[PDB]
């Protein structure tokens, strides 16, 4: 027997999975594994919403593999310990992974490759988390990664994706390549519960963002129907521009690989071809995917990408150290309703609009609090479902004027920008019900409401809801000065 193992990490899907497809070819058995260390998970700095999304991804993979007379094997432990034991107890001949371009994952996988080579195991590696081979982009930019999105887009215009999506794993392929399954399986290799990872799940509502490939592919189809409407210069919709979680949102599913980035790219292309009757779409059609690719390319050869000190592409800025101010931001207790509502939605649901990310990032860093982008990055990797190491670090550096110098913009007012975005302030009332009583004219700046309006709202500003932690006019005035005295 030729016994094969496919190791899931970031590509949590059965469609467009070339590594898994190549692993099964010529194999007599196949076992799909995810390696989760529950002891380490108990010290995790990642909150419940991200862990639940991951677990639902794994339950979805288990459900779909059972349709194929297979099971997911969730293996408790660390890869460097687990894999020597597995190759042996299962007599494994081939191991497959999707390529991981991030420095830590490159390091981890180099170690597993050496372990597999000393066991005489073939290791299959296929690029499918990104659109391109990132090192070929680096070559076309004179041997270094593009440090501006304009340059990245310029180079990308002269490339086509490596590969169009490959077929999903069908009942076909899995009848001729079996999976031996104990009657004790769910008990040694079943998907962990949130309680097993150290979470108190009492009172936990249903996920606004259910995890996994089945949801991803349902959302993709609805996403394409929504997009065709706007592309058709069509009529208004009541849910055209929402800050609320979108039932066609895809960013969490791209991050975990529930949705192939190459499938998404292809379906956008064909959408433009059928709806705009145009064979050559603009690159802005692919903005979400290219922005992702940009930062993966920038980070792949930079193990300090997520730091300020010692990071060669990050400008050194004298950020303040203010733990109490940072907690106020992270917990949505700033006293600016627009900022607090956004951070409340982030904590409660795990997703916020890109325009809202700019707003809270502005407030934390160069706009108001003058706290390092590293702190905001960390809070987002704790709470933001679609946060990805490279894209998260790069976005925070760009937003804080620490790197990727292009698109210089002024930072939003934490009062005015919310009022321009949601004039009536329903979004504030939704995520901060304590302020539901304020009229539209005070909901973004309730400290300005007369005492009689505050009593009528049953919310005394500074007792039932905090006063603003900073005078924004003064803060942004000082911080604009700080920034230009550094760049003078």
């Amino acid at each position: 027997g030729v016994n094969a193992v496919h190791w899931f990490r970031k590509g949590l899907r059965l469609h467009d999975n070339p590594a898994l497809r190549e692993c099964i070819q010529g194999a007599d058995t196949v076992r799909c594994v995810y390696i989760l260390d529950p002891w380490f998970a108990g010290s995790s700095n990642v909150g419940i919403n991200r862990w639940r999304f991951l677990l639902q991804c794994l339950e979805d993979l288990d459900a779909n593999l059972r349709k194929l007379n297979s099971r997911l094997f969730v293996i408790r432990g660390q890869p460097a310990d687990v894999f020597p034991r597995l190759f042996k107890e299962w007599n494994i001949a081939k191991l497959s992974i999707e390529y991981d371009s991030e420095p830590f994952g490159k390091e981890r996988d180099a170690a597993i490759k050496k372990l597999a080579s000393e066991a005489g195991v073939e290791v299959i590696v296929r690029i499918s988390h990104t659109l391109y081979d990132l090192d070929k982009i680096i070559e076309l930019n004179g041997g270094q990664p593009p440090l501006t999105y304009k340059r990245f887009q310029t180079l990308i215009s002269r490339m086509e994706p490596l590969e169009m999506p490959v077929e999903t794993i069908t009942p076909e392929v899995m009848k001729k390549c079996t999976t031996p399954v104990s009657d004790d399986h769910d008990e040694k290799y079943g998907v962990p519960s949130l309680e097993e990872l150290g979470f108190d799940t009492d009172g936990l509502p249903s996920a606004v963002w259910p995890g996994g490939e089945t949801e991803a592919l349902t959302r993709l189809e609805r996403h394409l129907e929504r997009k065709a409407w706007v592309a058709n210069f069509e009529r208004p919709r009541m849910n055209a521009n929402s800050l609320l979680a979108s039932p066609t949102g895809l960013s969490p599913y791209l991050r975990f690989g529930c949705l192939s980035c190459r499938l998404f790219y292809f379906k956008l292309t064909d959408l433009y071809k059928k709806v705009k009757k145009n064979s050559s779409p603009p690159l802005s059609l692919y903005g979400q995917l290219l922005w992702r690719e940009f930062f993966y390319t920038a980070a792949t050869n930079n193990p300090r990408f997520d730091k300020m000190e010692g990071n060669p592409i990050c400008v050194q800025i004298p950020w303040d150290k203010n733990p109490e101010a940072l907690a106020k931001w992270a917990e949505g207790r700033t006293g600016f309703p627009w900022i607090d509502a956004i951070m409340t939605q982030l904590r409660q649901e795990g997703w916020i609009h890109h325009l809202a990310r700019h707003a809270v990032a502005c407030f934390l860093t160069r706009g108001d609090l003058w706290i390092s982008w590293e702190e905001g990055m960390k809070v987002f990797e704790e709470l933001l479902l679609d946060a990805d190491w490279s894209v998260n670090a790069g976005s925070w550096m760009w937003l804080s004027c620490s790197s990727f110098f292009q698109q210089f913009f002024h930072c939003y007012c934490p009062v005015g920008f919310g009022r321009r975005t949601d004039p009536n302030g329903d979004y504030i009332r939704r995520y901060l019900p304590v302020l539901r009583g304020f009229p539209a004219k005070y909901i973004y700046d309730p400290w300005n409401a007369p005492e009689s309006i505050q009593k009528a709202a049953k919310c005394i500003i500074g007792v039932n809801y905090p006063k603003p932690m900073v005078n924004h006019a003064e803060a942004s005035r000082l911080n604009i000065e700080r920034m230009k005295q550094i760049y003078q």
